[PDB]
């Protein structure tokens, strides 16, 4: 019971520990900075709005501001919305920030600014001006930034935001920024490394530029540098999904052998897409502490078979040599140099896109005694042959990734993976064979792999009648992803040899379920004694040879994207107890099953401990709410995206345990007279995207409403007449969380009130 | 144009040739028969409504009625809607039909009637009472039906509409119906064939009943019978998708060897699902003219290898022996008796669900000299091996169907396929291998099959880099369905050996398009010199190695379900001419491509003769209508299911050629002042399912409206005030075809008019 309603269209959080008062106005369709922002505001976010200008009046009384995030109020045309394009660039008048003596962070990215804003306070530590039109850096324009530590200037001149000229940086522009630690000049059309840079730099990003050559002294004074990224300078442009201009004569980025001598603290070196043909060992002479090295998207296929530089990297943790294939060559094998054995600290090795026909055990011998190796990624290599038993010498690994290959019996190609916008590994040893050509499996294929905990066979070509003998050696397996295959459940003994199986995914195996009159033994679960979760989504199941699925252990069943409407055809009672004997089942997802109605017997046929039931996206037109009495343990009921027109007369007379009721996206036009009357257990109600006009106190008693963790009412058809007097007052003065109050909890009428938020509604004429 | 607007909620057609006045009130949510039905009405349909009763007032003036179709006004609970269930059965008071002296047809199906309606006129020839609760036939209740020719009484006692007792038919109930030709007692729980039936019967349907035995004299007097169906009496219940009770001791339907002796005119005999183990030749002794024989869903696997009865069927056109497999037996081969060679007239032979491992050439030798054979269907047999070259001896066939098998290098199971509700074959010789396990193809696989015109490899496991050598022998092929495979377009020479290919379907081959950084040669079309149509739907294409697709012959390209939003990413101009060099292209479907906007250059990049463009289901939020000037041959533009808010100021100034404009399912709230001014080529406009409130005369000039073949305005937000005076009058008096006028061209306001049809609107108060 608030005494003064909050009409400000921003979320106001109070973090009393750090004295911070956070005002978040992100994406509120604002054309001006709203009035009434708290005077003690420390963090103000006005991101994704259409405020055309900043002036001394903008933050006049907000003297305690430590951060202003004013991003994307005039986003460049190619990066922004075409339905609501920005007409003019953001105008910043003088003395807008100079009075803010506590300002530490200022983000003005994506506003089409032509110059670095001046009159900034001396307390500023972070300045961000990405995706603007600033492509000439002058020393006089950086004088104000004396105490700056982090400076983002990238994305001011590239294909999604062109400047039509080379980027210019005056000599020693950044040299006297004595506290500068992070400098990013990525995606800027830069032609040379700016010199002299301040020796305090810890991170330097110069990737996706036009730097053809590094001078031997470009990084001579950067003895504190930890991260250096020169990627995308002389890029490898074959199959580039973005406009890509390589260096002439197919030349690499020219780096002198002594260019990194001063970088004794370097931990990360990124040389992705630099068209490199050799990696001279001399580069890493003085770099002893290097931990991450990205050499992907170069022409290093031959170098991988020699790689003498690896002898100088005993502390390297991560090495990436992906997409170094030679065009038009299909190598018979992967030639890894013996030098890989000197990478004592290596945890992750990635060599995708090398392109070779057959993987043999001895080709991985240089990796055999790398004691800290955790990930070996050889995906996207068009490997046709691989004896999986070779991985018996790789039991210590966490993931063996052979995904996207031809084995049978956006990251590397995105322009800027760090661009700013406006899984079974946890089970243990994983062998990922997903998106391969395995059409048939036999026990001998998995010999010597009894240590595996997860096997991903998703997206293979397996059209087999499994009988419980195919995975016999996989005694420790806990997770089997068999999705996107053609499983034929002729035998109820399928998967029974996987005695420790906890999760089975057989989703998207619709092939044999789509053809009429063939056997489907859905009772196969009875033999899996420790199975906790079963997924059989998108199988188009409309028939079954077994009338009951049984399990003493299963807790979760996902059965979405099937045809329970056909199995439960009215007059056919045979499958109304299909899930009844899944005695420990707690979660059942039967959404997207074309259930326009539920026959009588479905609720009585549910297993006894059912907690979360989803009947979403079914086209449900009616629902006998009283039948929820059968589900004595129901806590969550999802009826979203259906065609329901009513709520129960008494929700308490339907379920004594229901905590979360989701009714969003239905056709509800009104609530029953005593809907939530005495439903004291309800903690979450979603009635959003319905057609409710009125809500009276009898339907929504305050003794129930105040207990709610959340109440969603947005996108309804609220009629703001004098009959809505209680609802409007309650919404304005309630502590109960209701999202979208200042953006989509609106009056649709009458007249004057059409389109008006109920939070700003004044109904004084109703009490004269 | 019209002086008296039509306010009747039914469609009224006038067929002056056959002298009919057709009034169709189907599915109009009627609770009473509407007043003002034309007195000359001959055919009155009131199907799917909620009219609770019929009385002498119902058809008082309609003396010229020849047909009353009053079906499904009180559909049985298990067959009808659960959101709007019928409360009480249809009440028919006396003298409702007795005055209709020209009534020839009366359909009262699905109304929960308890007895055969009495007081029917003597002119009645067809009476239909399916899906009612009439399960006792008495001779006295049939005396009124003296001139009846067709009588449907089925579906009155079965699992979807139970009666809880056996069906009763009095002795000789139908005997004195001297003109009865068709009698259907299907799905009725009948225990014996009713006798004596009138000798004038041409068709008798007794399927899906509890008849365990046929007496030798049950059909002794039926010398005019052409169709006899006794299916589903002692059914084969393995994998039945409906409640199925077999005859005890697994006994078949017992048919004496001489039961069909009087049926000299029998053309169709259906013995589907009768658990038959033998087919005695003696059954067909006096049946010389039999044309169709259905013996599917029996236990005739052994009989197929003997089948001496086939020697007595030289005129048989269609033979079905599907789903006769022995449970738990996987035969090595198909044993077809040599007796099949005596089926001289056979055109269609179906033997699905026989279940055998290997198909060999000599197993089909009994079929070699059957000169009229057109269809050989061996689908759903779990065949693992088959030399496709064997079909060189079957060049005369139209279709060889091996669909749903395991070959590698609802019809038979529906309860009642004739239940009443309330393709490349045209190219020539087709070989259907769809839904098989072919993972790799080579030229030799298709040796001796140069005669084929269509090959369906849809839904196989082909993950190959085709290079133009795999289909070398298929010189005459015109249609290749390669959908639902894993095509890898590494080579632009794929499919080039198919020199006569007119249609290529490579839809749903998304596998290799979903993985980043691999080659995709979309320029492969250049080599296909007579290709007319290319389908590459649902491939998730977001990248391409070729910037242009080329073709001198292609007329139709389907590219729906891809990611042109990614290929045409703003700032990337490389693929804006992807379709430009498809010089003869007339139809382009680029719907479902996530195109929230179209970058500049898309329209200029279109090929010159483009006539039909679909941009449906894209989430398009804006559209520069002026760019249609580039498409000088555009005739059809589909912009349905998008988020457009406006129409062009003057459509004629955007396109001089546009004839069909589809804007249904958008967010349009108003039309421009002169929208259709001088749009002389416009013939079809769909503005349905938008949010239009008002339409003024200026937007819709009469010289343009009079050329429209159709104008769709339904499901809008029409505001029926005095400002809508022109629109309301025009809708009422126009001759332009506007569908859904009496069901979904409604006022949403103000007050009194909410929910009212604009056709029934009286605005006389606006002119006083
Ligand atoms: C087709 O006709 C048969 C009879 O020829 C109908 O079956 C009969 O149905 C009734 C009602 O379901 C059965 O009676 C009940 O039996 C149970 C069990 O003994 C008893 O507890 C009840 O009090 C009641 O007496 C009757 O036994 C059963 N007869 C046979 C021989 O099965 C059948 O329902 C009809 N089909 C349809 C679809 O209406
Ligand atoms: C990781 C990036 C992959 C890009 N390349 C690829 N994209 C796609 N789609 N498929 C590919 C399959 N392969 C293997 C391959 C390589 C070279 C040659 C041709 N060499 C012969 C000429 C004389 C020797 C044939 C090959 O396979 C049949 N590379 C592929
Ligand atoms: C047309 C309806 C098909 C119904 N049956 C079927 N439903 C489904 N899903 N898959 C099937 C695969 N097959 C072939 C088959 C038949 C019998 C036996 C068992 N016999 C062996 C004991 C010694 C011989 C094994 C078989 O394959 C492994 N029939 C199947
Ligand atoms: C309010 O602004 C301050 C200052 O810009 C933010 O402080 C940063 O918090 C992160 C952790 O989230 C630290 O890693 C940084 O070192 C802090 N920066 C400075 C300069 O102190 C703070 O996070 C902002 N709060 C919110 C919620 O926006
Ligand atoms: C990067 O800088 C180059 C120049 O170094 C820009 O290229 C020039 O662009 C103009 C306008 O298109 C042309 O008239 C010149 O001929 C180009 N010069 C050269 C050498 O190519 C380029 O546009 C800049 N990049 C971006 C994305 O703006
Ligand atoms: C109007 O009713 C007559 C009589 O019921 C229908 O006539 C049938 O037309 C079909 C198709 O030509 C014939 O096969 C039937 O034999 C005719 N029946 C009789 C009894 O003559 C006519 O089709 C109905 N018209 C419409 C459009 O409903
Ligand atoms: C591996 O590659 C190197 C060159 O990179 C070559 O010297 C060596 O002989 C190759 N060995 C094998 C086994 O291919
Ligand atoms: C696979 O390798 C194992 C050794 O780990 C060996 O026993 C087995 O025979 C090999 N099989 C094949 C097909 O090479
Ligand atoms: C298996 O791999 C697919 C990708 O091919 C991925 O979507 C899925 O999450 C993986 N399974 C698990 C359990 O990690
Ligand atoms: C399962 O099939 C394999 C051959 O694939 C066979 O060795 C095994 O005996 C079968 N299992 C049973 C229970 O017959
Ligand atoms: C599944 O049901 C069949 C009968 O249809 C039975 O033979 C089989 O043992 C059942 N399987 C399990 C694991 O209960
Ligand atoms: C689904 O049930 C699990 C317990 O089985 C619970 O952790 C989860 O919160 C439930 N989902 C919701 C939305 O409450
Ligand atoms: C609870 O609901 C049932 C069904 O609607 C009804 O019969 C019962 O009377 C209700 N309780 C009360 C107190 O009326
Ligand atoms: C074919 O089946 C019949 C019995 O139906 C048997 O007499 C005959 O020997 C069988 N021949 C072959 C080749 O299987
Ligand atoms: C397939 O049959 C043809 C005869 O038409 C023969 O030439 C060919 O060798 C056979 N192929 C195989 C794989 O047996
Ligand atoms: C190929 O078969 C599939 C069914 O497997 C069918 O949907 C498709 O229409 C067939 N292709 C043609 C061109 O008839
Ligand atoms: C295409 O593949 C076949 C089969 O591997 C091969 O014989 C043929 O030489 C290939 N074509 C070319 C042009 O390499
Ligand atoms: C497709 O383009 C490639 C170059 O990217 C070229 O080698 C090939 O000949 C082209 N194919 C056709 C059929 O034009
Ligand atoms: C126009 O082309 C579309 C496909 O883009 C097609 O579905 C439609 O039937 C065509 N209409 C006419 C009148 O040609
Ligand atoms: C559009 O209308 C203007 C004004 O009448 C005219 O100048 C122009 O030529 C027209 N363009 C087209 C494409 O009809």
């Amino acid at each position: 019971a608030r005494w003064f309603p909050k009409t400000l269209p921003c979320d106001v959080t109070l973090d009393v520990s750090k004295n911070h008062v956070i005002v978040d106005c992100t994406d509120k369709h604002l054309t001006e900075i709203p009035g009434g922002i708290p005077t003690n505001t420390t963090n103000l976010t006005l991101t994704i709005n259409h405020i055309p200008d900043i002036s001394p009046a903008s933050f006049h009384r907000l003297v305690h501001l430590v951060e202003i995030d004013f991003r994307c109020n005039c986003v460049p045309i190619r990066l922004g919305s075409k339905s609501n394009m920005c007409p003019r660039r953001l105008q910043i008048k003088p003395r807008s920030f100079s009075g803010l003596t506590y300002l530490k962070s200022l983000y003005l990215d994506g506003n089409q600014l032509l110059e670095i804003p001046q009159g900034l306070p001396p307390s500023l530590q972070l300045l961000s001006l990405e995706a603007n039109n600033i492509f000439s850096i002058r020393k006089e324009q950086l004088t104000e930034l004396a105490n700056i530590e982090i400076l983002y200037l990238g994305q001011n001149c590239y294909y999604r935001n062109p400047c039509y000229v080379s980027y210019s940086i005056e000599k020693d522009a950044f040299l006297n920024l004595t506290k500068l630690k992070v400098l990013s000049l990525k995606d800027n059309n830069v032609t040379t490394v700016p010199t002299v840079l301040p020796s305090t730099l810890t991170e330097l990003y110069l990737y996706n530029n036009m730097i053809a050559e590094i001078q031997e002294d470009d990084f001579n004074n950067l003895n504190q540098l930890q991260i250096l990224d020169l990627s995308g300078n002389c890029p490898r442009c074959y199959n580039a999904p973005f406009p890509c201009t390589p260096c002439k004569n197919n030349s690499p980025l020219q780096i002198p052998v002594n260019a990194f001598d001063a970088l004794t603290e370097l931990k990360v070196l990124r040389l992705h897409s630099n068209s490199l043909q050799h990696v001279p060992p001399r580069w890493f002479k003085n770099i002893n502490n290097l931990q991450e090295l990205d050499l992907s998207q170069n022409f290093l296929a031959k170098e991988i078979g020699d790689a003498k530089f690896l002898h100088f990297l005993p502390n390297l943790i991560q090495l990436d040599l992906s997409f170094n294939f030679e065009l038009q060559v299909y190598r018979a094998s992967m030639n890894l140099s013996q030098a890989f054995s000197s990478l004592k600290s290596l945890k992750i090795l990635r060599i995708r896109g090398y392109v070779f026909k057959e993987l043999k055990s001895f080709q991985l011998s240089p990796l055999h005694n790398l004691q800290n190796l955790e990930v070996l990624d050889l995906g996207t290599n068009f490997i046709k042959i691989a004896n999986l038993s070779m991985f018996k010498q790789f039991k210590r690994l966490k993931v063996i990734d052979l995904s996207v290959n031809k084995i049978s019996p956006l990251y590397y190609f995105r322009y800027d993976k760090y661009a700013r916008s406006c899984s079974c590994y946890k089970y243990g040893q994983t062998l990922d064979l997903s998106k391969n050509s395995i059409f048939f499996i036999k026990s001998s294929d998995f010999q010597h792999l009894s240590f595996l905990k997860c096997l991903n066979l998703s997206g293979n070509l397996i059209s087999q009648t499994l009988n419980g003998s195919e995975f016999q050696p996989l005694a420790e397996l806990r997770y089997l992803d068999f999705s996107n295959n053609r499983l034929d459940l002729l035998h109820s003994t399928a998967f029974e040899e996987l005695r420790k199986l906890e999760v089975l995914d057989i989703s998207s195996n619709s092939h044999y379920f789509q053809s009429e009159g063939i056997t489907h033994m859905l009772n196969f679960t009875k033999n899996l004694k420790v199975l906790q979760k079963l997924m059989m989504n998108d199988n188009d199941i409309s028939s079954s040879t077994s009338r009951t699925m049984e399990s003493e252990s299963l807790r979760t069943l996902e059965f979405r994207g099937n045809h329970l409407d056909v199995l439960w055809r009215d007059g056919d009672n045979r499958y109304l107890q299909l899930f009844k004997n899944l005695l420990k089942l707690e979660e059942l997802d039967i959404s997207k099953n074309s259930l326009s109605f539920l026959p009588s017997g479905v609720f009585d046929g549910m297993p006894p401990n059912l907690k979360n039931l989803s009947l979403a996206k079914n086209g449900l037109k009616s629902f006998i709410w009283e039948k929820l009495r059968y589900l004595k343990n129901l806590e969550t009921l999802d009826l979203s995206h259906n065609q329901l027109t009513t709520v129960p007369e008494r929700l308490s007379n339907c379920s004594r345990s229901l905590k979360n009721l989701i009714l969003k996206n239905n056709q509800i036009r009104s609530l029953t007279k005593y809907f939530l009357q005495d439903a004291f257990q309800l903690r979450y109600l979603d009635l959003s995207s319905n057609k409710i006009q009125m809500i009276q106190k009898t339907s929504f008693p305050e003794n129930v409403l105040n207990n709610l963790k959340m109440l969603l009412l947005h996108h309804n058809r609220f009629l703001c007449t004098c009959d809505a007097v209680w609802f409007v007052w309650w919404v304005q003065h309630t502590e109960v969380t209701i999202p979208y109050l200042a953006t989509d909890v609106t009056c649709v009428g009458p007249g004057a009130h059409k389109g008006q938020s109920v939070i700003s509604l004044d109904l004084y004429t109703c009490e004269l």
